[PDB]
């Protein structure tokens, strides 16, 4: 499946793509303000995720740092980002269907819209100024907005135990994202996609 990553912030991100114990294409790029860069994900990919970094520095060996999103300091990604990350979740040729959606269980960094680029589904978006409005408790000094469980480690806000509720913190990701997973057992806001379906992810959407 082809998918077209863009990223349309004011300022430079660096894309990561991996399905947690390996990279999906080249696994990370730097991309420009207005870069697109467009990847190749094997068909029956399950897990995969896509997401911003931002404030990276790398060598010429691809070897550094980002302040969020970091995937063990490289700038090709084998494993998953250290939150805040806005993620866009898929799961690709389950039984005849793709599986999408956006989360912030892993908090947020970078609005994002998340989209199939051919016919049958519609796409989804958290593109809301969750770090401007973010909790005092959950303010990330790299930037971006913390999920609770990151921060606080209890057995309801990482949901440990299967059975978790909503909270004051998963609420506010809610109240201004409704269409990204805000805790582990929220609503599913998963989209149905037909099998091998393209897609185009956008950083900052609308601005």
């Amino acid at each position: 499946a082809t998918f077209e990553i863009v990223n349309r912030c004011s300022y430079t991100v660096w894309a990561a793509a991996s399905k947690g114990d390996a990279a999906l294409d080249a696994g990370g790029r730097q991309l420009n303000s207005g870069e697109s860069w467009t990847i190749n994900v094997e068909p029956g990919t399950n897990g995969g995720k896509i997401w911003a970094r931002t404030d990276c520095y790398f060598d010429d060996s691809g070897s550094g740092i980002c302040k969020t999103g970091d995937c063990g300091g490289l700038l090709r990604c084998k494993r998953f980002g250290r939150p805040p990350t806005t993620l866009a979740e898929f799961s690709l040729n389950q039984y005849g269907k793709d599986y999408i959606d956006i989360s912030n269980i892993k908090g947020f960094n970078v609005p994002m819209n998340f989209s199939p680029t051919t016919r049958g589904c519609r796409g989804v978006r958290c593109a809301a100024d969750i770090v401007g409005q973010c909790p005092a408790k959950l303010k990330a000094p790299g930037g971006g907005c913390n999920d609770a469980c990151t921060v606080f480690q209890t057995s309801e806000y990482c949901c440990t135990t299967g059975k978790c509720g909503p909270t004051e913190y998963s609420r506010f990701f809610k109240r201004l994202c409704p269409d990204a997973f805000s805790y582990v057992l929220d609503k599913p806001t998963t989209v149905t996609c037909p099998g091998s379906s393209n897609y185009r992810v956008t950083f900052c959407p609308t601005a």
